[PDB]
């Protein structure tokens, strides 16, 4: 009915705002990225700092794992993405093509591809092996805030400050759908685990669950504050079925997915919680905050 997330660890080390936290698909690791130009790896269960991965010339907005938990991709203000071998810490490829800040990135399920979104208003599809750009989608007319592959990688969902959420056929690069809604900036977008729904944040303090096939809004989640930052949200699926998001009032919000009620609010951070991640098997949340805080928090619940 209601989760009971409690603080287990506070992870200090970043020297500027943290931008993104992600659990490795194998559950073993947390990766974090920051305005400090660094990627850090931490033990998911003991919160133990593992290593720092460096190479970007400017700050990093996003980081994402390959399906085998061996590779990471990062998205940076230096206009590049970098592909990293986590075990060695080495940059395997630098992905060059965007003409401004890169804000978001993801591997596909196979992990032969990377998708990216940029201030330059494009979505790019990259070949992991060669490090070359396969497709450039003229996706939006303002900065791209988020990009995400569906369950099998056949679709890409993108969001933008232009107020649109668009769905793309990965193979052809063709737009399959623009969600019909007002047009406040769409600050975040993610497919549901089954690929049927899309969770979308807009900068009017609102999260929406969309039915992809129908192009219809099914659920709305409110009560939090989100009018300025591109705050990441999540489907929590290991215990109760929740929606999880950071907020500009420094809290982590948790809603019941079906009823839309706020079921928990997590207090502790001292700046905007820009990023949250949900562990793939345990009832564990990671959260991260902006420059007044600079820490990552790990929380655990019984359900
Ligand atoms: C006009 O659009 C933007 O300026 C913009 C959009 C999305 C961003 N992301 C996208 C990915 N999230 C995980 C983090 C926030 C970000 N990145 C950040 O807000 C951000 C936060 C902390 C550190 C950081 O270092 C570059 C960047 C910026
Ligand atoms: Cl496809
Ligand atoms: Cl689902
Ligand atoms: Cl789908
Ligand atoms: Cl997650």
């Amino acid at each position: 009915v209601k989760p009971n997330y409690a603080l287990k660890f506070t992870l200090a080390g970043h020297t500027k705002a943290v931008s993104s936290v992600k659990f490795s698909p194998n559950g073993e690791w947390l990766a974090s990225s920051s305005a400090d130009k660094l990627i850090k790896i931490w033990g998911a269960y003991d919160g133990k700092f593992e290593k720092t991965i460096s190479g970007h010339k400017l700050g990093i907005s996003d980081v994402a794992w390959s399906s085998d938990s061996n590779l990471l991709v990062s998205a940076s203000d230096d206009k590049t993405l970098k592909i990293w071998d986590v075990s060695s810490g080495k940059c395997l490829k630098t992905l060059k093509g965007h003409s401004n800040y890169v804000f978001c990135c993801n591997f596909n399920p196979q992990s032969n591809l990377i998708v990216s979104g940029s201030f330059d208003e494009s979505v790019r599809i990259w070949d992991v092996k060669t490090g070359k750009c396969l497709k450039t989608l003229p996706a939006h007319s303002d900065p791209v805030s988020a990009v995400h592959f569906n369950r099998d990688g056949s679709l890409i969902v993108s969001s933008s400050y232009d107020g649109l959420c668009r769905i793309w056929d990965t193979a052809s690069g063709q737009c399959l759908k623009t969600l019909i809604d007002d047009n406040p900036p769409v600050s975040f977008v993610k497919f549901s685990p089954n690929g049927k729904y899309i969770l979308a944040a807009t900068l009017d303090n609102t999260l929406k669950l969309w039915d992809y096939s129908k192009g219809k809004c099914l659920k709305t989640y409110t009560g939090h504050k989100n009018e300025k930052y591109c705050i990441f949200a999540n489907f929590s699926v290991t215990g109760g079925k929740w929606i999880v998001s950071g907020s500009e009032d420094n809290l982590v919000y948790i809603w019941n997915l079906q009823t839309k009620e706020i079921v928990q609010k997590l207090q502790g951070h001292t700046d905007v919680v820009i990023s949250t991640a949900c562990h793939p098997t345990e009832n564990i949340i990671a959260s991260a905050a902006l420059e007044n805080d600079k820490t990552i928090k790990l929380w655990k619940s019984d359900c």
